[PDB]
Formats: structure tokens, sequence, C-alpha cells
């Protein structure tokens, strides 16, 4: 179904306007995604100015259709599944002891392009946190993304942890909470317990002068039998 549009490598568009303690910014990102690797390749500048927070906290707010399904593992790809037309994302994000991000996004087909529309809202933040006061490493972790079928949304419930390595010395702990339905009237797939095994390179373009970050991930699906095909473990 859905499935079939992700036989290939498909450009991706990005797009986040966002408002943190009153910070006001804007950020495009390009990109392709290959499901059939569990790999996505992806740039993005922000449009208005020096970004008011650290880069490594939006990773996760910048496409899980993306991922990569073990063949026997297809009837829980809810993602794919839900579209052509498309899943609604929903986050709440909490930094551990500071601020929190609330996430609304739509992902889907515009085109031959897989967009990931995104409205983001911060606040509570320490004007000196982390965050504000930008103390964390240009780097990223692995991680395990926890999902379950939410029957009565007829969507799915997303959760996790995020491991952010602070400059300074430790890691700042990022809670998310997600949801995800479908935008179109059609079936999708409900799935059983499952997990992504996660991982993200940061990195950056020499010939670029706006701030910005180049992101490579690779996602494979896990949990219910084994593979040797994970990426981690």
């Amino acid at each position: 179904k859905g499935e079939e549009l992700f036989t290939g490598v498909v450009p991706i568009l990005v797009e986040l306007d966002g408002d943190v303690n009153g910070h006001k910014f804007s950020v495009s990102g390009e990109g392709e995604g290959d499901a059939t690797y569990g790999k996505l390749t992806l740039k993005f500048i922000s449009t208005t100015g020096k970004l008011p927070v650290p880069w490594p906290t939006l990773v996760t707010t910048f496409v899980q259709c993306f991922s990569r399904y073990p063949d026997h593992m297809k009837r829980h790809d809810f993602f794919k599944s839900a579209m052509p037309e498309g899943y609604v994302q929903e986050r709440t994000i909490f930094f551990k002891d500071d601020g929190n991000y609330k996430t609304r996004a739509e992902v889907k087909f515009e085109g031959d392009t897989l967009v990931n529309r995104i409205e983001l809202k911060g606040i509570d933040f320490k004007e000196d946190g982390n965050i504000l006061g930008h103390k964390l490493e240009y780097n990223y972790n692995c991680h395990n993304v926890y999902i379950m079928a939410d029957k009565q949304k007829n969507g799915i419930k997303v959760n996790f942890k995020i491991r952010h390595n602070i400059e300074d010395g430790s890691v700042q702990l990022a809670d998310h909470y997600q949801q995800n339905t479908p935008i179109g009237d059609g079936p999708v797939l409900l799935p059983d317990n499952h997990y992504l095994k996660t991982c993200s390179a940061l990195s950056k373009d020499p010939n670029e002068k706006r701030d910005h970050m180049v992101l490579l991930e690779r996602v494979t699906a896990a949990g219910i039998t084994h593979g040797m095909d994970e990426l981690y473990k």
C-alpha cells in the first residue's frame, strides 16, 4: 500500500516555526529518505538568524515513516500505512529540571515529496539553562523508541527518553510523550508493542553561513523477534 510509496528514495521537506520563552524562529530542511535502509539525510537552516536553542533539542521534532521494518514486522508499521494522506504527530517533550516543548505536526506526501510541517511552543525554560544557555554538546546518542497502538484513537502512542550530553559534564534527559493519528479516513496499521532502535549523526556544511544542522539518521524496527539487520546491541 503506502508501503509502496517508500520502495525507494524519497525527497523530504521540513518546515518549522517555533516560539520558546518568546523567542520566535524559523527553520527549513530538505533532504531524502530511504526506508529500505531505514536512512535519512537532512539539512536544516534557520531562516530567522542564530538559533535560540541548541540544534540537538530539535532533532526529534524535525518522519518515522522512513524506518526500516523487517519483512516480518510489516503489519506493525503504522507510519507508512498511514499514508499518502499522512499523520499528525503531536508531542510534549519535557526537558528534565527545565522547560518543555509542545509540538504539533503533519507528515504527508505533497506530490512526490514527503513533508513534515511543524509548530512548536516552548515554555518555562531557564534563561541560563542547558537549553537557553546553549550548554549541549553538538552530538547525538542512539535511543529506543517505544511504540504502542492506541486503539481508542485509531493511532499509536510513542514514548522515549532522549539523552543530551551536556558540555559541562552530564546528561540532560528530555522525555518524549508522542501521539500519531491518521490524517485520512482510510484504515491503518495498529501495531503490537514494539520499538525502533535509532541513531543520529550531527554535522555541519562547511560552505554554509547560516546557522544550521546536517542530520544523518538510521532507524531499525525491533522488539518482536531478533534480526541481524538490527542497528545495535
